[PDB]
Formats: structure tokens, sequence, C-alpha cells
């Protein structure tokens, strides 16, 4: 199997960019030109996801053959929750990363998969540093915030970026003795909260996921310490996904530069109409699968 | 970045005036021969948020560019709570003051902008003397009361324009020993809690907003100490916006006249419909955000 | 009056020291000669305090002009919580610093002393972190751990002290936005927040006092990052006064060579019968005086 | 320091033996005909010390030195849990063992020692399988059931002996996908969960301690799979401890033949006598330290 350090060498690749979710071929070449690293195939936009309701399971096999044969970038793919047949499925087909997600419906309630038996890198949810840790454990190459897909609020995306952040920073200073109390805690191993804390920062790349849907936003998780950013349903039910596909890629190159940052918010259109995140019932909440 | 003072000598000069927010440049032209002091560029007024629903953002770049060019009066724009890069790409633009709104949906669920690294002015809400003590620390350079942001009912914002001025006057007479007391119950920094007591006002500029719906409510609020008024859904949202418009900026030139009181409020026409502050649900009350 | 660096440097040429608690000349001179940096003038030892009940107040002014005149080392007594009136008493007096003692009946059940109008400096209770700043607000110039006086039992003293050096440890490497969310947590002021952040290390000397008893545990709050150790009815209720007050200002001196330490243990004699500090109920404990 | 597995070669010489606790060098001469293999010197046996109350420590060094000049099997003695410096200077005395005792009083009610920085071997103790994995994380050497100590009841040895081996078998035929989530529900480091459930015993030497008063518990323990048995005021507290302490060292070495377990309690004299354990309260039982 591909060695944890070539796992963790894919992800790193991936610094500095965006990520954008499509379904169909034309939307795959799409976001090759606006200049985007990757492409993520699935059957539907988290947007859709929730309205359509029901079961969701792993893309067809022949629509994640036909965006590989249209892009030259990598594609990805997602998998349902401890479903460690249809990450064996994807890896045959050839795509370069599986991401457990936690929009498909879970398959197992207790466990996910063991990511450590396969090839493809991984990337997996994070709601804070506990969560983040246990899947490195596991063999995660990469780790993104849940947030709140589908909603196109940037409220829950920045609160887990504190959160995970947040406590990193806390960890600086203490003594032996008490990292090991923290372990306990958040129920990391002892190993890892070791390395993050002599870091400052988790030990694979991290991204930001859920809520983000204007070029502002973007901009705003690369402020917070994030490497890059996944765009989903933001871009493609916007007025234009063509000017917001560039603006948005443009935004994460210029998170720095207020002057800039004006001149690409000018001509992009109307955002996603969202839906406020505090409105979500806890049993409707995507970010709390994942345990 | 722009001295404590200056930022505390733009917001004084809009003393004894009214602030009228408009959506497009012909409303924006209404309120300056109407005589106005500013306007609030937005995408829609309050009264259509709570109608819409959704989430909401701030406005498109193309519209502050608009107005700004078609009137002569400072120009100021809303940003959501805790978005410090919507809040800096306004500032580009050339507007001369940004509200921290809570009618928009906030953006970070546990902090504010740091508004002391900025150059143009701040407004923020307040419900208390504790909320507008921390708030002026952060920086704020005027404070406005929460009030009920597009119902069209003058009893929330007396309520809270009574809770920030009846504690304010307790303060007076007590010794060093129990101002520092206070400082505790209400959380404020006890510097800020001896120079608001040996002054007897908010060091900053305080206006009234929310509830704001015809010339009597107008000049209530001037009545019960205010500097200026907040007038949004109340206008344009009426039965003609160009007759209560000039009304509601006379009523605050001559709130302590009541002959001319009664002058005024004839032939203005119809308020707008409000809904009953009492009737709203708190999960609902938009005054809640902002702690 | 006296100038906070001034009293800020009585406080610490007193680092590295033993100061005993005496009740009789005879005692005042037994401590100098074992050398000890400091006295203590009480009525009675903690352990008689418990022991007797009743109401305990300032020592007789007799008492004190007596030991002064007896000991060239400062000497120091105690007063009551919030009682204004006792410290100028003991001011005139001529010693160099005033204890506000928990173990003694508080006469002010809300307020400390205005520690800020007087010359001479002060020493003040402390459990956390937020108790040791509320106090150096108000103008105390040393800082030492509640304990639990009178038991003999050095765990509630160690609890303390990792209490308070716990928290200092974590505010490393935490920004700006945060060290001011901590202050509204331990409801301390945030200058100081963030000065002690900045130092790793409260601002005013600390030492640590009750339960130590044997030159082991003196030794173990010195190894936990003490500057000294107040040590009371240890001494003077053990075996031997005489031996057992040698060995703990020696224990001091080498608290960092396990070698020594052994020698020094040797032949010192039995110390206190103490009492288990968790058998004590919470309306009993000393250390829950000094809100 | 001692390698691991020096520590770990101390106590393997011990299987098979038992341990009796004195108190006086006479005591250690007598322990040392009947066959013991080591001897733990003490202020007071753990019957009297429930009996005399107050506070425990270490005993006094001139003792320890003594007792080692008496007999020529190892000593060991007690320290403090969470005295650091207790521990330092026995092992400056020239001890072969520490026992971090939870008979004595907590010092520091947190943490324990840091067991790795010292080079004389500990001996911990444990309830369940959780606490014995936690020791021996920290460096523990050994580790003994806490039982009851000084009620001469075998009924709390018995039951914890049962919960850290009834779990260890538990975990033969486990999944490594399920091996994972036990370390979470007993919070015990997953490298140690799995050379546990490889070897299907604790991988440091176990034995029994508490309520041990007759030749037929010492043997009890010894078919329930323990490699010796601390003994202590089972033998000095009976009618004859001469004849009591051959008896329970001939009992551990004919454990399993019935025929002779006969004759040895013949003669032997009346036992300690005991308190029931489900008499004490919880509050007042020493197993509940050591968390």
């Amino acid at each position: 199997h591909g060695t944890e350090l070539i796992k963790r060498g894919f992800a790193r690749m991936q610094k500095g960019g965006v990520i954008m979710d499509v379904t169909t071929p034309e939307q795959a070449r799409i976001a090759e030109e606006a200049g985007a690293v990757a492409v993520m195939a699935l059957q539907a936009v988290p947007a859709d996801i929730r309205k359509a309701g029901g079961v969701a399971r792993m893309a067809d096999p022949e629509i994640v053959q036909q965006i590989i044969e249209t892009v030259t970038i990598p594609v990805m793919a997602k998998a349902r929750i401890g479903h460690f047949v249809e990450a064996e499925i994807l890896e045959a087909l050839g795509v370069d990363m599986v991401d457990e997600s936690e929009v498909l419906t879970p398959a197992d309630p207790f466990y996910h998969i063991d990511k450590t038996q396969f090839t493809v890198p991984f990337v997996c949810g994070a709601r804070n540093l506990g969560e983040a840790l246990r899947r490195i454990n596991e063999g995660a190459a990469m780790i993104r915030t849940k947030g709140e897909a589908g909603t196109g609020d940037v409220s829950q995306a920045v609160k887990h970026m504190k959160q995970i952040q947040g406590e990193i920073r806390a960890l600086a200073g203490k003594t032996k003795e008490e990292l090991i109390m923290v372990a306990r805690e958040i129920e990391a191993p002892i190993e890892l909260v070791v390395e993050t804390a002599k870091m400052q920062r988790l030990p694979v790349v991290n991204f930001a996921a859920g809520g983000v849907a204007t070029p502002a936003d973007a901009a705003l998780m690369m402020r917070l310490g994030a490497d890059g950013v996944f765009v989903g349903s933001g871009i493609f039910k916007a007025e234009n996904p063509e000017k917001m596909a560039k603006a948005v890629v443009e935004a994460v190159n210029n998170y720095d530069n207020p002057v800039k940052l004006a001149e690409i918010s000018k001509g992009v259109g109307a955002g996603m109409k969202g839906i406020s995140a505090d409105m979500i019932p806890a049993q409707e909440a995507l970010q709390e699968r994942g345990w």
C-alpha cells in the first residue's frame, strides 16, 4: 500500500487552491477553465440533497468515468461513512482521492472505514480538535471542517475553524503532565496531541468546506488559516456559474489585498439563496454525522 | 489608521439629524431633498428581510457605487457581524461609515470585528449599558439601540433607550468601591464605567433605531435623550414616502414644540402596517443577536 | 503614598526564603537564629484558631511592639478582611507588611481594603488566576495561595498552585481576540491578563502557604514554581520546633538536590498531627473566604 | 535512568512469594526467618492508620535506614500520591522499590508521579483494567489490586482481581476495529490494549493486596491468577505473628494441594478481627483514591 508520506504528499499539492463540486462533464470543463485544482464528482450538489431527501449513495460509476476523461486535474469522489466496499469500487475506477462525506447517508452507525488498508488518500470531516486527531489516527490524509453543507451560510464553517485552531493555540506552553490530561478530555491519542502541540497546526493539510458562497467568504476562510476551500452549491446554484467561478478562484489568490478584492466582487452576480444555519434542527444537521 | 478622536469627530457631525435607509439611486435622491444627513445603502429594507428570509449579506458593490455617485451627503453601508473581510471591501469603495448590523445574518457566532484596525468609523447596536461599553472598548465610534427592526413598533426602542439611560443615571453619586462592583455585574471595563459616571452619558454619540414609523415616534426618541434617529422601513413602506420623509426630518427639528408637531402630522398619510413586537418569538427576534 | 514600584520592591527581597509565624518574643528569637527572612506576629497559630473558635481579631498592639524590638528581620502582621482601620493601626506601629488574612474573621462580607491608599505593602490570598489578578488590581504587592491553614496537609496548597500556574501556561500563544474572552470568564482586568500572558508569571512575587509541615513539603512547593514558603503551625506544633526550623530553612535552599534533602530530613523529628483536608466541610473551610 | 526492562526485571524476581509489612527491626527480622521475599517499611500497619486517623506521611528516614541494615531481602517503602520529592528521598536512602500507596494521604489531587524519570522501580494500585493500563503508561513496574486495606476482608480483593482478569479474557478474539473501541471506553492507550490482548495478561507482574488475613485467603488469590500476595495487618495483628507468618508463606507455595493446606491451617491461631468491607462508607474507602 501507499506509504503515509506519499498520501501526505498528494494532500500538500492542493494547498492554496479551490475544489469545485461538479455533476456533469460540462460543469467539470467549466471548473478547469476557471483555474481550479480539482473537481469532486457527485450525483447532485449538497443543496439538492437536502431538497430531494431520501437515501443518497455513491455516484453512478458511468458518471465518474466520464468526468475523468474530460478534465486533466485530479478527480475525487464521495463514499458513505463506513462503506469500505464503495471506497473499493471508486479506487478501481482511477479516482485520486476518496472523500468520506457526511453529506451522504451513513452506512455504518459505529465505525468509519479503516483507511490504512487502501492506497488512495482520503479526506474526512472534523468539528473540533478531538475529531481531527482521531481521523488522522485511522489514516486520513486531509481534514476539512464539516460546516453546514448546502446552506450558503459561512457561520458554521467559521465556528468549526476557530474551534480547531483555537484549541491548537492553547496547547503551546503546556507541560507533558498536562498534555496527557488534554488527550483524555478530547479523547485523542497522546502521540498526536504532542505532535500537534510541537507544530501548532494539524499535521495534515486542512481545508474549509460548507457555506462558502461568495468571493468574500472564500477569502475569509483563507484569512482564518485555511489552506484552501471546498466550494459546492455556491457556484453552480448562483446567478452566473461562469463568472462566480473565476471570482472565487481569484479571491483565494488575493485574500490579503483589500483593494483587489473589491475589483473581483464587482459584476460577479447574485449568490445562492441560502438558509439560516441557526434555523436547522439538530436532527436535520448534517454536521452531527461523523461521530 | 485614523485616530479615535477623528472617528469620534465624524460621529458628532450627525447630531440632530435623520438617517434614511435607501435601496436605489432614486430613493437616495429623495432622502437628500428632504434634508437628511446621511443614507444607508442596503439590498432591502429590514421589513423585506423578515419577509424574504434566507441569508442576507452585504449589498452588491455595484449598488453602493451608484448611490455614492448620486448623493452629496455621506453614504453608509451594512456588514455582517464578525465578517472583517466584508468591512474591508466597503471601506475600499469609499463609504464613510460601516454599520455592523444585527439585521443581517451573523458570520461569526462568538466575536465581533476588531474595529480598531480600520480607518472608517463604525456603528454598533446595544440593548443595555453593558453592551454599549463593550462595543466602545473594541473601537465603535457610535451606538444605536437595537429595537426590533422592521416592525414599526416603537415599544422596543423606548425600552432599550430607558435601559441605557436609566443605568447611567444610577451611577451618579456612587463611590469608587461601588463603581468597581457595577463593572463586574454588567461585565464592562472599569475604565469606561468611571468615564461614563463622570459624564452621565455614553462617551460616544448615541442614536435611536427600530420602530420609528411616524413623526410622533421620531420626536419621542429625541425627547428621551437621543441625538438623532435611524428611519428605515417606516418612510418608504408608508402610503407616501415623499411626504413622510419631510415630516420626519421636520419632527426631529421641532421635537419640543407641541403646536408645530400638530401641523407636521397633518396630511402626512398612513404609516406602515407594523407587527406587534410582543408577538415575535424570541428565537425570531433580531435584537437577540449582538451578544 | 509609596509608589507601586517600591511596594513591588519590598515584596522581591523576600524571594527564596522562609517566613515563620510566631506568637511570643522567644519564638521570634528562635526563627531569626534559624535564618528566616521575616516573622508574622499573631495572637495564635492557625492550628489553635480552629481549636479555639470564636471571633479572631488583630493581635494586641502590645505584642507586635515587643516582637519588633526583639528581631532585626522585617515584622509582618495580620488584619481582618475589609477592616481598613485595623490596617491603619498596624501601619502606625511600624510593621513592614500587612497581611489581609482569610484565617481571621472577615469584617466586610462584600469588599476588601482599598490597598492603594496606604504606604505599607500588602499580601493577599488567591485560589486561581482570577483571584490573583483582581487582588493586584486593588494594589496587592504579593500573593500567597490560600491552601487549608492549620491542617498540615499539602494537598490543598499544591492544588491551588497548579490552578494559578496551570492557567498562566495556557495563555501562551493565544491571540488578542481570545485573551479578551478569557478576561471575561475569569472576571479579571484585560490589562493584567495581557501583562501576565507576556510574562508567563504573576507580575508580583508569589509565595506558598497552608499545609507546609515537613522539609519535604517545603521543597515541593519550591519545585512547583514558588518563590518562598509561609510556614505556620508546622514548626512550633512539631516535636522539636528548634530542629524543624533549621531543616525547613535549609530545605528551601537545596530544593533541587536529592542527596542533600535526605541528610536534612534525618533527625528532624515527628511533624504536626494534621487533619485530612478532604474531611473538612465546605462551610468550615477557611479557603472559601476571600471571594 | 534504569531501562524499563531492568525495572520490569526487578518486578519479576518477586513472583511466587510473600511481602510482609513491618514497622520495627524486630518485625523485619521475623519476616526474613519465615522465608519472605521482601519487606515494606512503614510507620504503622494499615489497620492502625484507620484507627489513628489524621495525616499519614512517609516513614521517618531513621527507621527505613535501620530496617535495611537488619534484613538481606530487598526493602521497599511507601510514598504519598503525587509527592515526587518524597520518592526522591527514599531512592537516595537505598530502597529497591517505592510503592505509591493509596493508604497514605494523597498530596496531589490530580496527577501521579512521573515515574519514568526515576531509577528505582515503582508499584501502583489498580481497580480495573483501565487503571492498570494508565499506570503502566506512566512507568509503573508492577501492579497490585487496591482491595480495602486494614479490614481483613478478602471480598474486595477478589472483586478487583476478577475485574482485571475478567476484562483481559474478553479481549481475546476481538478485531482491531473493536480493540480501538474498548480503549476509548476504558480510557487506556491503544498500544497497550493490543499488547494485553495478545498476551492475555498484564504486561507487568501483578500482585494481590488488601484483606489477606489467613492461609486460606493467601492461597485463594494465587488460585485466581496472582503472582504473589501483599500481607500487612493480617500477620502482626493476629494472635501469634510468628506462627501466622510461616503459615502464609507456606500456603502460597502449596496453593494447589488441598491435603497440605489443611495441615498448614492447624495450630496457626486466630486471625485479625476485621471489619465488614460493605460497612465502610464510600467517602471513607481508601480504594476510591488512585483515580
